[PDB]
């Protein structure tokens, strides 16, 4: 019934929900990025930053992955 005393492991975060209910939540860190612009993932989707990309990659497509810098074609 707390966030407190939770470990969540590496990449998540533990957050109280509209329910008072402590849940892990992607929460990826980034700073080992180096490009900081916009990357095409291998879904085909523009990310607005890799940052980004890492957060869908893990809250639902956990393949995903930068497959070139810029912006999708």
């Amino acid at each position: 019934e707390t966030c407190e005393n939770v470990d969540c492991g590496p990449g998540k975060k533990c957050r109280m929900n509209k329910k008072n209910k402590p849940r892990c939540v992607c929460a990826p860190d980034c700073s080992n990025i180096t490009w900081k612009g916009p990357v095409c993932g291998l879904d085909g989707k523009t990310y607005r930053n890799e940052c980004a990309l890492l957060k869908a990659r893990c809250k639902e497509q956990p393949e995903l992955e930068v497959q070139y810098q810029g912006k999708c074609k």
